[PDB]
């Protein structure tokens, strides 16, 4: 009679959550060469990228240099809002103002690099949004930790009613089906997914609130796909296989954090420790970033070098996944099968019982 | 109505995958003494080996010396293809040219040692295949990472059409029932199973594509057994118990990698570090081997000595398993029962809370 | 249509196995003080012990001194058979020949201590059994690794017909319901359960054959309880909680290995290393003991002191469990219920986030 | 050369010749390198007592 996990209510424990490490992609009938796979994906309803990657709107990840590098690499960049409005407008103008070196670069009709800007909620946020629209940004990301709030939905509706025909609107982070449906009703052009899985996040420990990324993406897609609203998986990605898994679950774009923190094109200066090169990386809710219960931490990540090499490694991993699953395009990769694995399967997936003597470019010891 | 793991599609997560560490063999009513067990099994539809083990077609594992030693021990070796065609034909001839020391040695109708050769897919691959068939090879392995490709199936069909009655053709690695069925339709005499579980493989991390080995073997056997096509489990084997589990899942032969890399007959030079002996071991998709998005790593494995001792230890483990399950032959072992175990059972299986003071021959720290 | 774990046969993976670390005992309505709990249980159909613990028939655990100490403490000992027949008969006589100090001591009708002896399978085993019976042993354990063999059943039946009215017969190790039923029908007076879980056993690694101990005990009890044949859980016990769980699963007696190997009454010289004390402990299938594929290891265990202290600690833990479950007797403990835990619950069970400064007498680091 | 210059007519060699192939003793292997045993006539082993 009672639920096997306790109590009398079968809906107290709603579901079982899968993360990236819980699943693998099943090989299928393939006629696709990895080098001929088209990796174009809809970032929003009206924007298409050549490489479905986006830089995180974090103070140690994305600024004008990183935004330019990402737009040239074929993706896009979202500028962080941990700075005054005038400076952010200057960054937007700098990005918009900047031949054959980058065939995959993302540009508008006026031939200038695309860029995105992150805004909060409030009348101050309204002023910032209007200033950034005047500065000519292409997409505004309403950035909130919990986007199922009434205020966030009202802000999204206001922005769409005001500057809808000019810029695109991307909703704050969600983790359920109802939240995604509410964001789509409000009129958001894209839905960003993830609450907890950030590499520097401590929401699941401090507050005990979170959701595994694969299940959250599946639910959000089940809510957004009938209306054609793209999904951006945000946070939790460590390898290119994770990107492939996120895209195969239904997410149209992936937003990268610590994978782009150690690049040269990122803000922040180099740090030397025992002859090794590291760079700082902190969450936007960290104790320093707030300058109060922090919801993030501070740390250092190894230096990685030029952004082009990292983006090419990630794209190569995605192309290999597409070749394995027989996916000509991302839209076909979004219908690939999944297989769940156990902890033993997890340690079988990684290299095992071998003393790695030299690092691979796409896999770090 | 919604799937407990998210979404509305019940087939999005196809199945739960079991690896070697997830299962154990159930003891059964036995009348078999381990010393009198018959370990012979079919490699292809026409070749039967006295010991159901095959060396991997890797440049650090199998060459003429290892192939000759494996053929003498009762198994077989497969020469790799990371070298020019003329040299590979020379290795084939060297093996074929080379009485009571090895009663279990595998020989053809002329009394010459059996040996196999690995080829790719393409026109140069076809030239290599014709050269090797002229050189006198016994089995040709169409060795590809993803064998459900239309080109690989066409290559297998061409090889069977041309030289089908002289040599046998073994298909590339598959991981699903559909791929094994496609290979069987294409005319393959044996199906090789496994995508990901290699000790040096990084496909499941770089691309996020893979499948646990026990489930893959079960599915491929379900596809192949009604048509009498043998199955060769490739990758992931670390102990003799793993070999017994693979053969119990339905596989007719096991292909060994890192277990044969530390032997004397394997190519490579001995390495001394801090009083200990190792040998290099690299995957055929590693950056060192491809000369880029590599799909392998490089490392070192401890030195284990002569091949015959290792083969005897593995065969003793297999005979112990056959005696435990009451299996007179491998075909009777292929119907043994499995019990699924958890991580706590996983640590209980290995020795626990004991300070091992001397290494056993078949269990290494 | 297909099985979720692979293939078309739902009985290929027969069941899910639970070990000691996967379950906990559920508290129930209790009117039992831990001091008034009756810990007596049946060893065989005609022999009742005051303490349901038995020493292992190993050459590093039980000899005359250990057998005498165990019989004095309220349990029993089983003399190993890795020595000539005359020496074993001498050990039996030494135990028999050997007052308020030990009021719980187990004695036969004549007032002499009880002892058990281990015999193999064969004609030499028959001669050894006859010599031991002449020497006056009370219980013969047909000690085999796999007791579902036809020879083991024949030996048990022959011994039961020969000296069944003078001694009791205990069957070798089983792990399935069918094996226990076969042993019971063969006429065994007690059934010993366990294949793999020994702390020095490598069968699950070498042969890949085994069964988790809780599930094996449950199956064997389901086979044996209707006929009133007791069950002895052998191997895998590390704490008094494990003893309580084993008895609650249906086992009537527990056989202890490494928990008694480091005591003062165990054979062997005390070994000093780094200012601390250890004693040798090796499996009967280890290469050192066999003097050929080994299925055991050698090692050292920390010195623990007199046997009486260890037995008192174990009995205190068992009495605490009996008080928690409200079990006046062991037969009432054999009906307590279990709760299945996960890995997180497993690490919650042990002490966590605390630096232990002094070792508790019953909980060891 | 220095010893002969000081006035010595002949030099007697010890460890300079111990490792040669013509010296008695079994060749020993350590870390893949080759070494040979050398001990003094007053060593504890050679005596077989300060
Ligand atoms: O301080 C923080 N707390 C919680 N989430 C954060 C914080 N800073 C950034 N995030 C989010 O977590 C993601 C981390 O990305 P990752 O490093 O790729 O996992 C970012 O892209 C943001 O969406
Ligand atoms: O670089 C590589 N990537 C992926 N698979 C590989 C690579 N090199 C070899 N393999 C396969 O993986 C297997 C590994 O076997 P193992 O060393 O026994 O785990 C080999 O026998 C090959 O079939
Ligand atoms: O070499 C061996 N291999 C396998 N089982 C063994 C061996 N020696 C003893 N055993 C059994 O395994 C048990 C181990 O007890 P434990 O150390 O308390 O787990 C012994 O009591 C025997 O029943
Ligand atoms: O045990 C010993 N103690 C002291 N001198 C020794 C001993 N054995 C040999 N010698 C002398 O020391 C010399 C060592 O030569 P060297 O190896 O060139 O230094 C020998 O040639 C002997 O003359
Ligand atoms: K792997
Ligand atoms: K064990």
């Amino acid at each position: 009679v009672p639920v096997p996990t306790g109590g009398d209510d079968p809906t107290k424990v709603a579901m079982l959550g899968l993360t990236f490490d819980d699943v693998l992609l099943l090989p299928a009938a393939s006629d696709v060469v990895p080098a001929t796979a088209d990796t174009s994906s809809q970032l929003t309803k009206r924007i298409r990228l050549r490489v479905p990657l986006v830089s995180s709107a974090m103070d140690t990840v994305t600024e004008s240099r990183m935004a330019i590098a990402m737009a040239r690499a074929g993706g896009m960049g979202v500028l962080h809002r941990n700075l005054p409005v005038a400076e952010q407008a200057g960054q937007v103008e700098t990005v918009k103002r900047s031949t054959e070196q980058f065939p995959l670069s993302t540009k508008d009709s006026d031939g200038r690099l695309l860029v995105g800007a992150a805004v909060g909620v409030g009348d101050d946020a309204w002023t910032r949004a209007m200033t950034l629209v005047d500065a000519g940004v292409d997409v505004l990301i309403v950035d909130t930790a919990h986007a199922h709030n009434r205020g966030v939905l009202d802000m999204v509706s206001r922005l769409k009613q005001a500057v809808g025909e000019r810029v695109d609107v991307v909703g704050g982070n969600v983790a359920t089906r109802a939240a995604a449906a509410a964001l789509v009703e409000a009129g958001a052009d894209a839905v960003k997914v993830g609450v907890g899985p950030g590499s520097i996040c401590t929401t699941r420990v401090v507050a005990g609130v979170g959701a595994p990324q694969i299940t959250a993406i599946l639910e959000a897609v089940a809510a957004c796909k009938p209306y054609g609203v793209p999904v951006i998986a945000d946070g939790g990605l460590q390898y290119s296989g994770d990107i492939a898994k996120a895209l195969a679950a239904g997410a149209s774009t992936a937003m990268l954090g610590s994978l782009l923190a150690g690049t040269a094109e990122s803000p922040g200066e180099l740090i030397f420790v025992n002859g090794k090169q590291f760079k700082s990386y902190r969450g936007m809710g960290s104790l320093g970033a707030m300058q109060l219960v922090p919801e993030g931490i501070e740390g250092r990540v190894p230096f990685r070098g030029p952004l082009g090499t990292v983006i090419h490694q990630l794209t190569g991993g995605l192309r290999a996944a597409m070749g394995y699953t027989g996916s000509a395009t991302i839209e076909q990769l979004q219908q690939a099968q999944f297989v769940q694995i156990t902890a033993a399967g997890l340690k079988e997936s990684h290299p095992h019982d071998i003393t790695m003597t030299v690092e691979a470019p796409n896999y770090y010891t």
